[PDB]
């Protein structure tokens, strides 16, 4: 409680309380108030701003409900005491909910609550994998006359030729070979030991931190599963975090899920299960463990998965990653191997912990839409029938078109996904987490970025097609 | 009181008593006095110097009148301890009053108190949100041969082609986009943080601070409301504080209205509303709550908006902000919403708190003469009738023409502004908040700058003039 | 005739046929035919394209009457002999007329025989003197970070200091006082003296050339009067050619009004009168020489002296040499001396050539425009009444008030002048030598560029206003 948060206010001293706070149809957002003005009030009317990132015509202020006054801690990070407590939107007004156009946290609960309010279950864990790239140096840009964009981190095999003074030293990873090696190697650790020391101060929990495998800096940090308004909201510390100490360190770090071709380009798997009591009914026997009703889900996921991945997978270059591969998780089916597959359902043990890990989504999302998202239909295919049929278990491959052409995909490429969403919206738009606004909105965003990108010619093309 | 400073004066040790003081037609001014040298006479027949800023024919001296020896505090920043202590213009001289050819801080009483010898009401609040901006490099000059300016601070889109050797990094807000995104992207807090710090303890008290919305370092710090007289001068430290701890940083601190193009140029929103007892005659019922009372005020300022911004926004720069926008307040309305709409009667609650915020000010005015002309106006609708009539509620954009061609402007470009005040004269002049001189040499001054920038030839008059 | 041409093209052999032929709402245009393709036909119903820089919805093709199939000569310059051959505008289409949104070259004529068909007189004598600037280095460009431009070119004081290597040798012309000093001092003749050689080559007639009054290349040649129709033209080439021998000398040629402050920025003074027979009724007694019909131009002129400075002073550094001087010639009167004064009535000796000089108008017009406009109104005052009244002889200067401040003015500043032409259309209007349109799409045109200019914040206002 507010009580509370104010004894915390005087434990530490601090002055300020910002840090993280709201968070836009896009990703985190902050405002500082002076130490005092914390109150109750405060905590019981909030405080109220405006519009900027999704509003139209004037005035729609909106209260912000200082709020989950849980979600509250002391940042390391800013330079005098100051409690980051989130706020849960804006509430909306007088009304005091939905957020304008928005409340992504918002829109999160409508549907976690939701959730409750059908019985499917009780409760929905949602464990994300996110990954990161740490790299030195990170310039570009774009004008009439021309764009570009260069990387750089003592790693990425590029780095061997280039001359430094204390000079070279050579130990690092090439290409997709960044595997765990021992570390002269290793850019290093310090920066992941280090992010995880404060990941947990900051509250979450750490369960092993290493390299990805990626030439120039790909590091993973892995967290303990959640709820998803809990989870989603990790995400967004677990993001500020490695922000921070990687630029603190020396480091820029980027969610982007592919910075550089012909590596690997972070994605955020996300694992998923509901349970009623203390019992997963993602649990049985049939498949793997599992059962009937995590099938349906399998289902709901498969159904709408393009319209998903609008909402857990935008910016463009998302979709650089979701390239067919074949060790590239664009089939829309499950195996507990042949991936290539979508959807994993882990080999398992106990029962007690039996999942779906549906890796596609990448670091890129508003935790809150997509897992929101990811839910929402998970449970409309739990909810009417549904039935993911057979798992693949025979990897892509088959005579390419041979139906294994015919076979579903995962939607790769954005303005398809913006579509999808354009039609999908129902699955959404069920419970109420999910207004037609909101959908648009959102989608009309994701547009422009869209066309940015499309209208600006690239690099390659003159590569390919300029002397012709 | 003196007894008290003089205490003070040992309570710290202190020497020297100076920065901030008098403060021209334009802005703040300073003289240093050894510690001694003060002592009752000092505070009872003051010190004085001579002309320089406004002033004809020789040597009219005037008296330094060590005053609202209140408005004294010790002022981090200099060196060696030091009360500064401002002064209430030079009073005059024998007479004691008006400082030559203004007392800006007098002319803000005389209208403050004069305001009380009409019974309108007892006192007037004033809430100005003055927003400014921080960068690195400040270059300019001008010259027969050629003229210009650069800006530059990590942050500002342009900055990430550019090359480093920490090298580039990457996180930074991109034009209109510098909102309240967590640190790696914000310039930083600290900044802010710190100012507040100091802000309060020169004696404001802080409200909350964040980025405003631009490329390249726009922050804006909130603070508590005040009265004329007093909010007026607490202007003046909230800017020496700004200008300071952001050199103190390593960054130059700018109130400029509009330093760069495409971007937000800060500018003072000015709330205010009086009140009589414990009670604001500006409440009541008749739309968004308020009353009658606020009406002929909301009427005063539409009426001279004119002369006003002639008065609440100088150097031509003003008014390249002042450009109609449909976001950028020019009309001469009132809505709680539809903005474009110069004049924002915020929702508001508790009747307790209601009022009037004339957004078109900008960080460039002496807070004091400025209050002053609003206010100095507002009554005089407050006065004789007046009356408003309806808000806007329908933004701007009506076939151009369509008589929202017809409709009051906000006086746009300071020729134009600089006129009107010419004109206007009167309900400045009215009560003595106001001499004819004053007004002249105000006029007068303006002017020069005025001609200054027409003469000059522009950079952009090549782009398009040039090759003719 | 063509058939002459016709030969012309085999006198010379040639091939293409360019440079210079249509001519925007601003100024020059071209477009290349292979020799061929020239033939009557051609010579009678025209080439066509289509719409840009004035023109709207689809496909408005506009006939090009190759035309002043008179105005056609071998432009020296291009490589390859080629007929540099006019065209009258695209007349219109089957219609065959008004080029849309204009036909500055036709405007003219309607104006020209408009002027017959009135009786005031049978034809009307224009002898422009245009000045330019010629220079070695012009640098500018502006965006969201800064702006600005630099000019150079050995002369122009400033260069004196510069270390050159054959070094110094400094000889050269410090700010006004470019006076026809010879040589070593004079950056060049042989420039001007080549300029004149072509010109005359081009069909122009040269009366003498020299340096005009600044620092850094002010040049001017001067030519022979002409009809409207046909001077305008030779504006025309005399930039042409300027711009080309200057450029192939190695420097920069430049028609603006106002390149550098302090020192000169060139202006097309106008003279002019109208003949009956072989008679100018300008001519007679009253007021130096002069008479009647005259005066009901004088009038003329200073009666929509506005709008017209709308038309002979466009892009807004126009203005910035029409900054009231005493030199500056911003007063609406007429002298044979006291300056200051826009109308100079020179001596003159032989009735035979009594005329008329209106001094304001600025390199930059479309001669065509600028010169109808001057007629159109000249008329219009020799039209009804119109009376002058007293000539001025008493330079600006008189109690700067003292209604010296009454005094009519120049119509110092562009949207102004903007204004003026939006009210006058009339006189304009008047005998078709001006549609709404016409008259619209100009206003509407310069009137972006006002814009770009004010919105674009001005170095100097860094200057002055900057650390406020
Ligand atoms: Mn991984
Ligand atoms: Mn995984
Ligand atoms: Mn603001
Ligand atoms: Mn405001
Ligand atoms: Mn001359
Ligand atoms: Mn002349």
């Amino acid at each position: 409680s507010a009580e509370h948060v104010l004894t915390m206010l005087n434990e530490h001293e601090v002055k300020f309380v910002d840090l993280r706070f709201t968070d836009t149809k896009g990703k985190e957002q902050h405002v500082t108030i002076p130490a005092h003005q914390v109150n109750a009030e405060f905590f019981e009317e909030g405080k109220m701003f405006d519009g900027s990132s999704i509003g139209g015509w004037k005035g729609i202020n909106e209260s912000d409900m200082v709020l989950m006054p849980d979600a509250s801690t002391a940042v390391i990070d800013p330079f005098f005491a100051d409690s980051t407590l989130i706020i849960r939107c804006d509430i909306l007004e007088p009304g005091t909910l939905q957020g304008y156009d928005r409340d992504p946290r918002s829109i999160a609960k409508r549907a976690e609550d939701y959730l409750r309010a059908t019985g499917i279950a009780d409760t929905v864990l949602f464990g994300p994998e996110p990954e990161f790239f740490l790299f030195d140096d990170i310039r570009f840009g774009a004008s009439i006359s021309g764009s570009h964009v260069a990387i750089d981190d003592i790693e990425g095999a590029w780095n061997s030729s280039t001359k430094y003074e204390g000079g070279n030293k050579g130990h690092r990873p090439g290409v997709k070979g960044g595997y765990f090696p021992v570390p002269p190697v290793d850019s290093a650790q310090d920066i992941r030991s280090e992010m995880c020391l404060v990941m947990e101060q900051m509250g979450l929990v750490v369960e092993a931190h290493h390299h990805e495998v990626a030439t120039a800096g790909q590091n993973e940090v892995a967290t303990r599963f959640n709820t998803m308004t809990k989870k989603a909201d990790e995400i967004q510390i677990y993001k500020y975090v490695v922000h921070n100490v990687a630029h603190r360190f020396g480091k820029t770090a980027t969610f982007m899920p592919k910075p550089m071709f012909g590596d690997n380009g972070s994605g955020m798997h996300c694992h998923m299960s509901l349970a009623k009591n203390g019992t997963n009914l993602f649990s049985g026997d049939k498949y793997a463990g599992l059962s009937e009703q995590a099938l349906y889900y399998i289902g709901g996921v498969i159904k709408h998965a393009k319209a998903i991945n609008a909402l857990a997978n935008p910016t463009t270059n998302s979709y650089k990653r979701l390239v067919p591969g074949y060790e590239a998780p664009v089939m829309l089916a499950y195996s507990a191997r042949n991936r290539s597959a979508s959807i994993r359902i882990p080999v398992v043990a106990s029962p007690k912990a039996r999942r779906i890990e549906v890796r596609f989504p990448d670091p890129a999302a508003n935790p809150y839409l997509c897992f929101a998202a990811l839910l929402m239909a998970g449970l409309d295919g739990i909810k009417n029938k549904i039935h993911p049929g057979e798992p693949m278990d025979k990897n892509l491959y088959d005579l390419p078109p041979e139906e294994a052409k015919e076979i579903p995909q995962v939607a790769g490429s954005l303005e398809e996904a913006l579509n999808a969403l354009d039609l999908d919206r129902e699955f959404l738009k069920a419970g109420g987490v999910f207004t037609d606004e909101a959908i648009d909105a959102y989608i009309a965003l994701r547009r422009e970025e869209d066309d940015r990108v499309r209208m600006t010619p690239h690099p390659v093309e003159f590569e390919l097609y300029y002397s012709v």
